[PDB]
């Protein structure tokens, strides 16, 4: 993967946002190596990744940056929102905490970074259904009301994960 062997015509800067335990790590892994990453454990401060994907006949080259949700963690997070053409919103559908919290990181996401910034909130761990807190109506609902993307998905079984990061950059692109 060295640089003279790579082809993209866009680079963008991304970042995985939300509270601490919601699959933000998970999801990354999920998108860079199709597996569902075994024990893992609470980021430290940020993990990075990138991945180049066809977008229209396009290639985008996505730099991901996979932040802690961990309140410790805010300092050192602030740097990957500036200039950041996109980002996913992690909630976890199990736990309304995680819900409850979204609009505090939307608005911070929207400060920091420009105010049109592309948001795609992400419902994520879906298929843990039976311990499902909130509903998929209310979300979409919210992701309305607040022109954010919207879908669930699982980065245990892969389902949207792609999805979820394609739609972000075909936004981006396209008007
Ligand atoms: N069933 C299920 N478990 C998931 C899913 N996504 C993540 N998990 C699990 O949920 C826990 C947290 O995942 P992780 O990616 O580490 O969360 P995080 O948002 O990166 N946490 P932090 O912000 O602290 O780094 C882990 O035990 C992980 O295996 C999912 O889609 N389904
Ligand atoms: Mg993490």
């Amino acid at each position: 993967g060295p640089l003279g062997s790579e082809t993209y015509d866009f680079l963008f800067k991304f970042l995985v946002i939300g509270n601490a335990g919601t699959g933000k790590s998970c999801l990354l892994h999920q998108f860079i190596e199709k597996k569902f990453k075994d024990d893992s454990n609470h980021t430290i401060g940020v993990e990075f990744g990138s991945k180049i994907i066809n977008v229209g006949g396009k290639y985008v080259k996505l730099q991901i940056w996979d932040t802690a949700g961990q309140e410790r963690f805010r300092s050192v997070t602030r740097s990957y929102y500036r200039g950041a053409a996109g980002a996913l919103l992690v909630y976890d559908i199990t736990s309304r905490e995680t819900y409850n919290a979204l609009t505090n990181w939307l608005t911070d996401a929207r400060m920091l970074a420009s105010q049109n910034i592309v948001i795609i909130l992400c419902g994520n761990k879906k298929d843990l259904d039976a311990d499902r807190e909130v509903t998929f109506l209310e979300a979409s609902r919210f992701a309305q009301e607040n022109e954010l993307m919207f879908l669930e998905t699982s980065a245990l079984t892969g389902e949207d994960v792609e999805e979820a990061f394609v739609q972000c950059a075909r936004k981006i692109l396209n008007k």
